[PDB]
């Protein structure tokens, strides 16, 4: 799988995830005031956590965007 | 919060949450070659499985249409 891995709105990058195990994930959040999100290849889908708008896990190549 | 809680195609419902700790999810996987999604209130994110094509958590009443 590819998955998208760039933070929040800095310019997009890709990566090639490790083996056939992972998938894609985006995750946003809020830090005190201040949105942020994170991209990346992940075998494992991410906790939402209290400050946590959302996580997104998905399958598919650069699903993650 | 309230999510919706119908799975795959049937018509919308809706249920409210029993505790501040909830938000929502959606969730959609093959089982065999049938395609199917499950929704509703949460305290954790489900797992990504192997046969599972996305899982989204979210926080915004109805969010997880």
């Amino acid at each position: 799988t590819k998955c998208y891995n760039h933070q929040s709105t800095t310019p997009e990058t890709t990566e090639i995830c490790p083996d056939s195990g992972y998938f894609c994930y985006k995750s946003s959040w809020i830090d005190g005031r201040e949105g942020r999100i994170e991209r990346g290849c992940t075998f494992t889908c991410p906790e939402l956590t209290p400050n946590g708008k959302y996580v997104y896990c998905c399958r598919r190549d650069k699903c993650n965007q």
